């Protein structure tokens, strides 16, 4: 039965053994088939199993020379393999769709399992008395070829034998035909197994799909794919709820890991069972829960269905899109599904599948009716499919394997074939690769082991290699953990667990074991002789809580302490014990190693702890030091001495004047020690250094021995060969650097000596000079670069340069003062005060309590001080603390530190604790709703929650809010505090400052706010101000203005409903709860009063205003009257914005009355405080009622006292009397009298020591302007001498026998793009967006585009482009310099930059996806930056006539502050303009989400309110708008300026009013006429001529209406062009030949000119046309001094791209 090679097949036995192929499990590997399973009209359950790809043999005899057996021999030989493959994998290739003859044998081979079907003729079969066993080898074999010859009469070999046939294609080499058996087996009962033997029975192929069929790219037959609802972010997922089948999707990682349930089988309709066939439109498709078996079917909702014959189940996709071509669907492809039994487009169901408890994943879903929607397939990789598998069948074993080992001795080969797994388990583990990890422990692998109740170590082995990151699965082992010393008996196996854990698994570990470890430790030392089981144990040893286990060991060592053996002389015998082990001898200098060894982990195990350590470590004894030894123990000895804890004296405008003058050589260190993890980029920084070229006393001792050791690692550093000797050398060294380093700075000294010693440390750095088994290697130089490019940091950094500050003292202005925050020495006494106060403990009860007291008041009396620089050292006062607080004592020095003035600074390094801190809070949080750390850790919390908008962004509480507050929820919703002392609400509420209102970015709210359980209700009542704290709280969670649940959310729970509540009753529950009982009443008034303010917006909606609609109103009168309202008068200005959220959105709501005539007996029934607010809130109460008007008029008979209120709220006095309090006075009558412009537009539409600080103080501000001013140009120019560059490491490092001296450049620059991996790229990153701007300037600040393009020669534009998208996080506040630098050399050379593109293009997918973020940073930019600066300059200064000008002190400042955002998007807008040029460039491509729209809709967005003459006029009047608007227009001209017909068409539409709005400016083009006016009529006009002239060059007839139809335009157009050609005519006292400008002129004659060309088609043009189409009219010859002036005509096209469009005017108007 013939089939394409490549088809897809099964095949049956029929006769006395009736069946067909069966599958072995993934452990089991033996072949098999049960005729119980089904028939050929009935085929079996199971499928996959037995169908396979229509196998052509191919060539291999190279891996079995290679498999029979310097690597070179077989290298070559298993390349050769490799290679045989290769010719057996383009050659079988080459035998694909082929129709094999019969007798053209073929090999089979096992696609579910993927396994070529291999004859075993030397070994026997067993079950068979005499045959050759059969079995599946993947790689294959020989016997795999299966002779195809035939079966019956009719067919023979040499033929394509048919469709289904019989046939006897048995393998030459087993030499037996294929032996089907009778016999069946034991273990999985099923089957009947298999093996070839010249037996009797007969198999017909069943083929599946075809040769051609297997086409990958569709979704074919049987093929792979997840069920996302994508809408619901949500692959469905069916758990078998209560011990049955739930069907139900899951808690929404669009592409991410599921885990396996969220896949599902597939099978396509076909006339036959067993073949299948290819996806296809017409075709309907059914889909069955593998895992489970089971279907899952639609008692109409998508349910679950042991067996998939029965048609309910089915169901019918629509294609998502229409197909241009064939009907057959392509894979992961999307579309709309009615279940067609069902005929029934199925709908998500917001209902769950686990309900009752709380916060529940597994939700309702089924068969909608309805007709609107579509969800990915989500193709999957049929590898993953093979991997889980074999964890199954493996698990399987397993636990079958756990059953026989717990249940008696398993048998032998049982062990052969489950070690074989073992073996094979820890071959699976064979390097990232993160999914491998998890599918174990998910695939009943796990247990199954742990189960099966050293030898053990394969398991073990198996086990601690995943250990990484992994901390639910560690507890298992307490008891477990003893093992290891009898265990340690058999083998160290397993110390590596423990270890693996140590470094990773810190912390957890360290709270089980306690002196559980002194009996592994007695045991494994009186058991571990050479005590290495022990050694892992101390090499273990890591962090600060280690040291005390360690120390008690420490005393019961001392009893151990007897070795039999010597150490000492004390001088003599140890210098001779190492002589003798200085030969090389074996036994005897054997064993001295472990000592050694030993010795050295153990004592550096201490960490900052000496004492006990400086109390062990005695004589600093070194002179053998041998491997640090003697450098640990000047290291303890340096823990004896000198905590250097800081540095950092200073601070003012100094610190950063030096550090320019430190030029890039900062840069260079701090890139290659802080990155440059890379040797080869630190070391070109090392490049510049060989350029660069020009206890005091009694620690001091042991230091000279160390000034020694170093010039003496230097005349070893003569010597080139780091080779292993810098193995040891190196290692010592190293020790010696962080520790001379180190050594340096715990003992530095402020003269010239621990200095002139850098200068011997000059010509040691130097003197420091300076693949395959090469990276192991290179760890060690590696290591070398963070402590010698530290070395080389800590002294290079902060060291270098603190005198030339000070020494520079001589004077200035007044008379010679040559140095030939107040008492900061006393501050900073009193804080080495702080750091001695570091050192102590709660045993010297002598001196625990009593002395220190609290110094905390010099901090609290210094904290509004500016800040002293070593506040880093004030941190280390504060880390400690981390331990406990029993004393209550805590507190009071614990205040201090809350005592600060500089949060922000300090709360990025405050985040710290982050970590520790979500402990403070959640253990804080444990006993909140010994006091220090609830208290402490809510003003932690305040402090980081007042701070920038990135600080809210850094909660980043996936890791852990909903943790803080489901675990602070977790105990602080049942518990709460009456007033007036509670907190629940501020280490809460702290948090969710969003910007300090409104409802915004507190998107990460609804999924925190929403797994939790509820506040109380109803009978009864609860307890003070965390029902306070919930309300306002709630607010916040829900309040994004975005998305419909904010209805659904002020509803969901309180709803409606809430408002009875706030009737009455808490009044009750207040007086009960505190003593100021209407505190938290007032409070709850005010709780039950803004539901409105939060989200306003997203509260009404789609649909929650007509919900509450002629309920809550009605409701609002029966709260109306209150009083003593300070507290409650914000609740009467939050029941004022509460109050204000009332009638906006009622268009079309409203039957009821009297709620405007409340309103105003309150606000006059006020008392108390000044109307400013209260007439703020009930003068914008006036502006809002007085704006609508007729929908007023509508709601009363009159509202005459409104306009009298109106006027005496807007007429007052000097705050109504004579406060005399404000100065920006034109601001406010300016903003409010064209926001009464714009009141007037809104109702037509109506339906001796001090001197020392001081004279410093001046000199600094003197000397500081001077200086620092002068002095970065020239920094700029030696910036440029690196920018020779290539040229320059061929000057002096000329680089013989051909070394690399030209092109450095390309080198470093891919460098750096990986240097960014690390988080912070800081002023480094900015660094060198400075000498790009000045690359331009080789061309400028002194070919350029030889150097625009060099770089894009020598790695350009590529790897910056690749770059640009971290500018998210690392960036922001850079990304904007970032542009503009990359923009300017790149500008003018496209050439270069379509290569640029060219390559981008590319990585076509790679790039796809990327596309969408930009316009999502303009976009994103776009809709919220227009509303902020736009709309209060709206009401623009200040709209009252003219003859203490006033203008708003410092406006500009703060405009430069609003547009720092928008000015982002600008400075966008220009580099847009310049790449640009060919039309796949302006295409688009095929991305992700590419509208060049939203440039519509920002260019819209401050437009936005605009239609006529403009009159945001401040806003249009205000000049960030201008530049902003004018490269807008050149981007966005460049854009249309290729007059693509669907981009002319697409720019109108989708903006569908940008377009309109350019029209209505120039129509009114300016209203303010001066040198403002005057550009905005140049752009105005020009950047509308050329874009304008862009769009409408093509003819259709669609792309000119949307846009004449916005002007009035023959007389908008007419008397725009008499208007502005005859205010523009008329001067003529311009400059001529103003190469530069011509607005009015080339500007109206663009109208002229725009005019014209709209008369290719239609009539209304020729009706604008008559009139400069004739007449004797003064302004018709005028305007026909332009016909005859302009030059009305256009040029002759031979027609570009493909012989196509017609014509356009060209400029030549004499």
């Amino acid at each position: 039965s013939f089939l394409h090679i490549g088809d897809i097949c099964s095949l049956y036995a029929e006769g006395s053994t009736n069946g067909f192929i069966s599958t072995l499990g993934l452990v089991d590997d033996r072949c098999v088939v049960q005729p119980e399973a089904g028939d050929l009209n009935n085929p079996p359950k199971k499928f996959r199993d037995c169908l396979f790809k229509l196998c052509p043999m191919n060539r291999y005899s190279a891996q079995k020379q290679f498999w029979k057996a310097d690597a070179v021999l077989l290298n070559k030989l298993h390349h050769a393999a490799d290679l045989e493959k290769k010719q057996n994998e383009t050659e079988n290739r080459k035998l694909l769709g082929t129709v094999i003859q019969y007798g053209n044998v073929i090999q089979l081979l096992h696609l579910k399992s993927n396994k070529y079907l291999t004859v075993n003729k030397r070994l026997p079969a067993l079950l068979e008395k005499n045959a050759m066993r059969v079995t599946l080898d993947e790689a294959g074999n020989e016997g795999s070829w299966f002779y195809i010859q035939p079966f019956y009469k009719l067919r023979s070999i040499g033929d394509s034998v048919v469709i289904g046939d019989k046939v006897v294609l048995n393998p030459v080499n087993a030499g037996q035909p294929l032996h089907a058996s009778s016999h069946q087996l034991v273990d999985n009962p099923g089957c009947n197994e298999v093996n070839s033997v010249n037996c009797n029975t007969s198999w017909k192929i069943v083929l599946f799909m075809k040769w051609s069929d297997n086409k990958d790219d569709i979704l074919k037959g049987g093929d792979v794919v997840r069920l996302f609802h994508a809408e619901q972010e949500k692959f469905l997922t069916c758990d078998e709820h209560r011990k049955k089948q739930h069907v139900f999707l899951r808690t929404t990682s669009a592409t991410s890991a599921t885990s396996s349930k969220a896949l599902w089988e597939v099978e396509v309709v076909q006339h036959d069972p067993c073949r299948g066939g290819a996806g296809y439109w017409n075709s309907l498709f059914r889909f069955k829960h593998l895992a489970t078996g089971h279907y899952l079917a639609a008692v109409y909702s998508l349910v679950s269905v042991p067996e998939g014959n029965d048609i309910s189940s089915i169901f019918e996709l629509d294609p998502t899109t229409l197909r241009g071509g064939d009907s057959l669907v392509p894979r992961n492809s999307y579309v709309r599904l009615r279940h067609l039994c069902t005929n029934t487009w199925v709908h998500s169901t917001n209902i769950p599948i686990d309900k009752e408890e709380e916060k529940p994943v597994m939700l309702k879903i089924g068969t909608s009716p309805l007709k609107e929607e579509a969800f990915a397939i989500v193709p999957v990789s049929p590898a993953e499919v093979r991997d889980l598998d074999f964890a199954n069948d493996a698990s399987k074993v397993l636990g079958s394997i756990a059953g026989k080992l717990e249940k008696g001795t398993i048998t032998q080969n049982e062990r052969r074939s489950v070690t074989k797994l073992l073996e094979d388990l820890v071959y699976f583990v064979t390097k990232p690769n993160r999914e491998r990890q998890k599918l174990m422990r998910e695939q009943n692998i796990l247990k199954q082991i742990f189960k099966l109740l050293h030898i053990c170590r394969l398991c073990y082995r198996v086990l601690r290699h995943s250990q990484q990151d992994y901390r639910k699965n560690q507890e298992y082992i307490a008891k477990q953990f003893g093992f290891m010393q009898k265990q340690i008996g058999y083998d160290v196996l397993a110390e590596d667990t423990i270890t693996a854990l140590l470094h990773n698994n810190r912390k957890l570990l360290e709270k089980h074991i306690t002196a559980a470890e002194i009996d592994t430790f007695v045991s494994l030392v009186r058991k571990n002789r050479e005590p290495r089981f022990l050694d892992y144990l101390s090499d273990l040893c890591v962090s600060m809580n280690k040291s005390i286990p360690v120390t008690q060991e420490l005393i019961c060592k001392a009893v151990l302490n007897p070795t039999n053996a010597d150490i000492l002389i004390e001088t003599k015998l140890v210098l001779s014990r190492f002589e003798f082990e200085g030969v090389s001898t074996g036994e005897n200098a054997l064993e001295a190693g472990e000592d050694e060894e030993e010795v050295w982990l153990f004592w550096r195990d201490s960490n900052k702890e000496i004492r006990s350590k400086s109390v062990r470590e005695l004589a600093q004894d070194a002179k053998e030091g041998q491997k640090e030894d003697r450098d640990i123990l000047s290291y303890y000895r340096y823990q004896l001495n000198l905590f250097a804890r800081m540095c950092l004296d200073r601070q003012y405008l100094a610190i950063n004047e030096i550090s320019g003058q430190l030029d890039v050589d900062l840069i260079l260190r701090c890139m290659s020690d802080e990155n440059l993890p890379y040797d080869l980029r630190a070391s070109f920084c090392r490049l510049m250094l060989h350029m660069h070229v020009d206890s005091k006393d009694e620690i001091k001792e042991r230091f000279a021995q160390t000034m020694e050791f170093v010039e003496e690692y230097l005349r070893d550093v003569v010597c080139q060969r780091f080779p292993f000797s810098d193995k040891e050398k190196n290692k010592l060294t190293f020790e010696v650097v962080n520790l001379a380093r180190n050594l340096i700075y715990f003992g530095f000294y402020n003269f010239s000596d621990l200095l002139r010693l850098t200068k011997i440390l000059l010509a040691i750095l130097d003197c420091v000079h300076v693949p395959e088994k090469e990276d192991i290697m290179v760890m060690d130089t590696k290591l070398k670069i963070i402590e010698i490019l530290q070395f080389i940091l800590n002294v290079r950094l902060d060291y270098r340069i603190s005198c030339l500050l000070c020494i520079f003292k001589r004077e200035f202005d007044e008379s010679n003062s040559q140095s030939s925050g107040a008492l900061d020495f006393e501050h900073i006494e009193e804080q080495a005060e702080g750091i001695f106060g570091g050192s102590e403990e709660n045993t010297p009860l002598d001196l625990d309590d009593h002395g220190g007291r609290t110094f905390l008041r010099v901090l609290l009396h210094l904290t509004m001080h500016d800040y002293p620089p070593l506040v880093s050292g004030a941190l280390q006062l504060l880390f400690r603390h981390f331990s406990q607080r029993q004393e209550v004592l805590q507190a009071f020095k614990q205040v201090q530190l809350l005592v600060t003035s500089q949060d922000v600074d300090n709360y990025k390094q405050i985040k710290q604790d982050l970590d520790q801190l979500r402990s403070i809070v959640e253990k804080s949080e444990l006993w909140v709703y010994v006091k220090e750390i609830l208290i402490r850790l809510s003003k932690l919390c305040v402090q980081e929650s007042a701070s920038v908008r990135k600080s809210r962004k850094q909660q980043q509480r996936l890791l852990r809010n909903m943790g803080a507050h489901a675990v602070v929820l977790e105990l602080l919703q049942i518990p709460y505090e009456k007033a007036e002392d509670t907190k629940m609400q501020e280490i809460m509420r702290l948090a969710h400052e969003f910007l300090q209102n409104f409802c915004a970015g507190n998107q990460q709210n609804q999924a925190l706010l929403h797994k939790h359980i509820n506040l109380f209700l109803n009978p009864g009542i609860l307890e003070a101000v965390t029902m306070q704290h919930i309300f306002m709280n709630n607010f916040q969670l829900c309040s994004e203005i975005n998305e419909r649940v904010v209805q659904h959310f002020v509803h969901c729970i309180e709803t409606h409903g809430r408002n009875v509540q706030y009737i009455k009753f808490l009044q009750t529950i207040v007086k009960a709860e505190g003593k100021f009982i209407k505190k938290c009443q007032d409070m709850v008034m005010a709780e039950l009063v803004n539901s409105g303010e939060d989200v306003l917006v997203f509260y009404n909606d789609r649909a929650s205003f007509q919900t509450l609609i002629q309920m809550m109103r009605s409701e609002r009168d029966r709260m109306d009257e209150n009083s003593p309202l300070m507290y409650h008068i914000h609740l009467v200005e939050l029941l004022a914005v509460c109050t204000e959220g009332k009638n906006v959105y009622t268009e079309i709501k409203c039957n009821s009355l009297l709620p405007l005539d409340d309103i105003v007996r309150v606000v006059t029934h006020e008392d108390c405080i000044p109307e400013v607010k209260i007439a703020y809130i009930n003068f914008l109460n006036h502006c809002y009622v007085d704006t609508e008007v007729e929908m007023k008029e509508i709601y009363t008979s009159n509202h005459m006292w409104k306009l009298f209120e109106n006027f005496l709220v807007d007429i007052c006095r000097a705050c109504n009397n004579t406060s005399d309090r404000k100065h920006a006075d034109s601001i406010l009558e300016k903003y409010v009298t064209e926001i009464v412009m714009s009141i007037v537009t809104t109702f037509f539409s109506s339906p001796s020591r001090d001197y020392r600080n001081i004279i410093e103080r001046l000199q600094d501000i003197v000397s500081a302007l001077e200086d620092r001013l002068r002095p970065l140009v020239q920094a700029e120019l030696s910036v440029l001498v690196d920018v020779l560059h290539r040229p320059e490491l061929l000057f002096p490092e000329n680089t013989d026998a051909r070394r690399k001296c030209e092109s450095g450049g390309f080198i470093c620059k891919l460098i750096k793009h990986t240097k960014q991996l690390l988080e912070e790229n800081e002023e480094k990153l900015c660094i060198k967006v400075l000498q790009t701007l000045r690359e331009m300037m080789t061309k400028d600040r002194g070919m350029s585009l030889a150097e625009v393009q060099c770089h894009l020669d020598k790695e350009g534009a590529s790897n910056l482009v690749i770059d640009l998208i971290m500018n998210a996080s690392s960036d922001r506040v850079f990304h904007e310099s970032i542009l503009l630098a990359i923009a300017l050399l790149e500008g003018g050379n496209t050439t270069i930059q379509h290569s640029f593109f060219c390559r981008l293009t590319e990585d076509k997918k790679s790039e796809k996806f990327f596309k969408v973020f930009y316009d999502r940073m303009k976009v994103a930019q776009q809709e919220i930056k227009a509303t902020v600066t736009v709309n209060t300059s709206d009401l623009g200064n200040k709209k009252k006539d003219d003859e203490k000008a006033k203008d708003d002190l410092e406006m500009s400042a703060v405009i430069t502050i609003m547009q720092p955002i928008l000015r982002f998007l600008q400075l966008l807008c220009e580099n847009h303009n310049r790449d640009l040029q060919n039309f796949l460039r302006c295409q688009n491509n095929k991305t992700n989400y590419n509208l060049v729209c939203e440039t519509l809709q920002f260019l819209d967005c401050i437009c936005g309110s605009t239609t006529g003459g403009l009159g945001l006029l401040g806003l249009y009047i205000n000049e960030k708008n201008v530049a902003l608007i004018n490269q807008t227009l050149e981007s966005l001209t460049e854009y249309c300026q290729g007059p693509c017909h669907e981009n002319q068409n697409c720019i109108a539409t989708h903006e569908s009013n940008g377009i309109d709005i350019i029209t209505a400016l120039i129509l009114n083009d300016i209203n303010p006429l001066g040198k403002k006016r005057m550009d905005l009529v140049l752009e105005l006009k020009n950047n509308a001529s050329k874009l304008l002239l862009a769009i409408m060059e093509s003819r259709h007839d669609s792309e000119n209406a949307e846009r004449i139809l916005y002007n009035m335009r023959p007389k908008e157009l007419v008397e725009v062009i008499k208007k502005a050609y005859m205010q523009g005519e008329v001067e003529f006292e311009d400059g001529e030949n103003g190469e530069d400008g011509a607005a009015s002129p080339r500007n109206v004659g663009h109208n002229i000119y725009i005019l014209a060309h709209q008369l290719a088609r239609h009539n209304k043009e020729l009706q604008t046309m008559l009139k400069p189409g004739g007449q004797v009219d003064g302004d018709e010859a005028l305007e026909f001094y332009a016909k005859h002036t302009a030059q009305i005509e256009i040029v002759r096209l031979d027609r570009t791209m493909e012989q196509i469009v017609f014509p356009v005017p060209s400029i030549c108007e004499f």
